[PDB]
């Protein structure tokens, strides 16, 4: 029984205010805190944020702090819903807001007191969160299933200064035997990076982007893959390690084509390319690397152009902010076939029982799905919890370094050695986990 | 009553290896992680590692973890010692290793137990860690105080690539009137220097080092403060924020000399300075800077150096790896007239009482107390509940970016919030912010 809901303004990982919420119950105090993307999707709910440049540079979230305390929290206390009923909370926030993209309290507002219920909910149960995570999403819990850690060793685009067009560079331990092996290994390849990185590039390079990663002033993806590909091999790891890439290609998509040199205001429209020509370019990279999958490879909203590349990709092809955890986009990624994989991302629609349904929808049209952070981060773990609830088989959280990183890692450790035999690890499976 | 003690390991906030254990009760169960430095003094207690190269980078925790599991579990359990005498726990550990400096367990091992004691006592008393805290130490709790918080917002040195010697530049914001304002203006500031920096040395230059500070390739120290200065004035808090240093020149001593250029493998022996020369250099800064403390200006036993010095120094003087939290070098210290100010690491001594001692014995003396973090953290925030517990005014947890410092000054605001009327913000009096 909810007797108090109230949240406050902390700090996120970039120093910027976040939302924090804390619900109050028989038994005890629950937190949540809300995490915040840089390259944001169009179409994601809306975050809210107060715009007075007097204050956090006018990125203060007292509104959306407001919203909860003023006008969410008094209903809720007085409707009197069951906690564990996640499907009834989150009905309760939504019809509170009224908007489709949660414009009236904003989805920093919303996100908060769903994420906190399920805390609660757990503690009544008297059951672990990942357990109750199991519960709410109707997942096979026999075993359960650990996931691949998805490192992003090097970062790109928007995340670090640097000339750098892609976002993330990536490395998947799938050849671990258990989820300790393989951030032990992640970590080994991490620091053998670092070094080849200040090496090859000067000891600046070897500073960190927004997500933990090597930022190294470089400007083709081929130089970054080296690095990466002689960390793997200098680690003595060669083999079982693979990468995976997050393009971000909105954030550089300029009247219908895509510019790799975005990050420089003088760059040259000549060089700009076609839908066509970065397939070809990323068709390149895959027969060179050891590629397993791509996040993003084009913009929001070309679906011409996914659907073409989809058909000779061959490997994972990963949806952000095309689908931005949301059901009505994804049915539509469904239909014009242009990816098979879901990057779920609690805060792009807004409350856990939508993601949820994101998640059951994607797994039913034998997608695959990977759970995810924001580049802001913050010390919440809850996502950690919620990929081996929805069994899912792979996370992306960061390169194993930045607290907002490690925190999810770490609590990722406890998990496995808590479920014991009861668990197994994704590996080279790791795309369809779920149905391992 | 402790029915168990147990360890694992974690990775800390570079992607290194660490101790966490955890401590069970009739009330629940009680965890600690240890954190970890970079530039560590020679007088430390013993961070045990395991060698294994194979594993980790030679930077494994396993012996560690095994000697709590295997040595310290059952003896302690065993013991049946009450949480609540904080002194007694410590003196069951340090009795049980036998060394000096904690040479054969580990303080690495030690720690974790010593301040997970403390969270089962509190949690028996009912009360906040802080408070218990301020029990453990006597401290007077009418009001409590806020510490102003020292952000380190421009790495180098040891912590950061590029040439920079001096290892931390922060900014305190002690023109504040609640620690809330302290954090906003701080932040503020923060995003000023980013931006500027990246405008004035390029986009390389705003990414950061490993306590969440901007690391710009510069040479002298008056290229950072000047860049400090700009943005302190940019975000228009010209008047209510002062400057910090932590030059850790241990790391730059040699051969009874100092190298302003260390990172350089070809510095110029020429160049190095003398005592004298060092200290001439400081007091030009602090001549054109508002600088209101300055860090191990000078080698951990290069004692006549800080004696002279300290003359003249008219300022805040802080000891680190001079006395290491070591009250045997405090007394020396004292004696000698080197420094007046304290900086605490509980990983630095080793058990939560004798940190405590020190905090005490430098009071004593007249001297003030900067409760102090290390540059490879985690997600624990025990130090902000210590700070405040010890009434000291001050503290030093990294800049505002990166959530192994942002944890901790998020729990600080939490505190704020908690206290409400009853505690004060140290302001312009950090120094005896425990005399207030
Ligand atoms: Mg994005
Ligand atoms: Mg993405
Ligand atoms: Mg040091
Ligand atoms: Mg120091």
């Amino acid at each position: 029984a909810v007797s108090k809901v109230y949240a406050r303004s902390v700090y996120d990982s970039r120093g910027n205010p976040t939302v924090e919420v804390e619900l109050t119950t028989e038994k005890g105090v629950f937190r949540s805190i809300v995490p915040s993307g840089a390259s944001t999707g169009v179409h994601e709910a809306l975050e809210m944020r107060d715009g007075d440049k007097s204050k956090w540079m006018g990125k203060g979230v007292l509104h959306a702090v407001k919203n909860v305390n003023d006008v969410i929290a008094p209903a809720f206390v007085k409707a009197n819903i069951d906690v564990k009923d996640q499907k009834a909370v989150d009905d309760f926030l939504i019809s509170l807001d009224g908007t489709a993209n949660k414009s009236k309290l904003g989805a920093n507002a919303i996100l908060g007191v769903s994420l906190a219920a399920s805390r609660a909910a757990a503690a009544e149960k008297n059951v672990p969160l990942y357990k109750h995570l199991a519960d709410l999403s109707k997942s096979k819990t026999s075993p359960y299933v650990l996931p691949v850690p998805f490192l992003n060793v090097l970062n790109g685009g928007s995340h670090a200064g640097g000339a750098l067009a892609l976002q993330e560079f990536m490395i998947a331990p799938t050849g671990a035997k258990t989820f300790a092996e393989a951030l032990r290994i992640g970590s080994e390849v991490y620091h053998n990076l670092k070094s080849l990185t200040k090496k090859r590039y000067g000891a600046s390079a070897g500073n960190v982007g927004d997500e933990g990663g090597v930022a190294p002033n470089i400007q083709t993806a081929e130089e970054a893959l080296d690095l990466i590909v002689d960390a793997i091999k200098a680690a003595g790891h060669d083999g079982k390690v693979k990468i995976g890439l997050d393009c971000a290609s909105s954030e550089f998509f300029k009247d219908g084509k895509y510019d790799l040199d975005f990050k420089n205001p003088n760059s040259d429209k000549s060089k700009w390319l076609t839908g066509p020509q970065l397939a070809d370019l990323y068709h390149s990279l895959m027969k060179r690397y050891p590629i397993v999958s791509i996040e993003d490879p084009f913009a929001e909203d070309d679906w011409e152009a996914w659907s073409h590349f989809f058909k000779t990709a061959g490997i994972q092809i990963v949806a952000d902010d095309l689908t931005v955890t949301n059901p009505k986009r994804i049915a539509t990624a469904i239909e014009k076939k242009a990816a098979d994989a879901l990057l779920l991302k609690v805060n792009q629609i807004g409350t856990l029982s939508e993601s949820i349904k994101a998640a059951q929808d994607s797994f039913a049209a034998g997608w695959g799905v990977m759970v995810s952070h924001r580049s802001g981060e913050t010390e919440d773990t809850f996502i950690a919890d919620l990929v081996v609830g929805l069994r899912t088989g792979q996370i992306k959280t960061g390169a194993p370094a930045r607290s907002e990183r490690l925190a999810k890692l770490n609590q990722l450790l406890r998990i496995e050695e808590e479920l014991g035999d009861n668990a197994v690890f994704a590996g080279e499976n790791f795309h369809h986990g779920d149905k391992l």
